[PDB]
């Protein structure tokens, strides 16, 4: 049986570097491919950036029991999430299974999945992430002080989670998530 991974942390701080070099080290790795009914943007193939499918049935599966997660995107204009089957289907085959979502996500999988493990992606201290928020200061003082009240919120809700990975350096977070999908 492979292990179902799930990937989570502050939501200003992107991932796709983490998730990238996972899948170069973990050669026959399953990131989950998200549900969502909006449309195709050229250059995205159906069954690998996601499974585009409409509203109608998109609601079939919120009701028979089909998503692990769901949410609104951008208010409701559409939505996305993800598929129970193929995480299971994968899992049995014996692959492992990587799912990165936001925290709300992350919760709502570890209830209709607690078989799951789920991580949160930690900064290695506060001062590291205010100094990544604060950026090139090109936001403004209101914007910034939302990041930052964001992230104290989110920090302080990492005790919800199955493991905590402090990414102190990418190499070592990685190789500490590649043994949890594998070791
Ligand atoms: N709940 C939930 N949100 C998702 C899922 N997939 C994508 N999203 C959200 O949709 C937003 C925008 O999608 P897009 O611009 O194509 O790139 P993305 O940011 O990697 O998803 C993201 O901020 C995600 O949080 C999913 O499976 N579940």
């Amino acid at each position: 049986v492979g292990r179902v991974v799930v990937l989570s942390g502050p939501s200003a701080v992107g991932k796709s570097t983490v998730v990238r070099c996972l899948r170069e080290r973990i050669p026959n790795l399953h990131f989950s491919v998200s549900a969502t009914t909006r449309a195709p943007r050229p250059g995205e193939v159906d069954g690998v950036d996601y499974h585009f499918i409409d509203p109608t049935r998109f609601q079939q599966l919120i009701d028979q029991g089909e998503l692990l997660e769901w949410a609104e995107i951008h208010g409701g204009l559409h939505r996305s999430g993800t598929l129970a089957q193929p995480v299971r289907a994968a899992a049995a085959t014996g692959v492992p299974v990587l799912i990165e979502v936001d925290l709300a996500g992350a919760r709502a999988i570890k209830k209709t999945m607690p078989e799951a493990v789920t991580v949160f992606l930690a900064p290695p201290s506060w001062q590291d992430l205010q100094a990544r928020l604060i950026g090139r200061g090109t936001e403004t003082a209101d914007v910034i002080q939302r990041r930052l009240d964001t992230a104290r919120i989110e920090l302080a809700a990492q005790g919800d989670f199955d493991k905590v990975v402090v990414n102190r350096r990418l190499e070592s977070a990685c190789a500490e998530l590649v043994s949890l999908l594998v070791g």
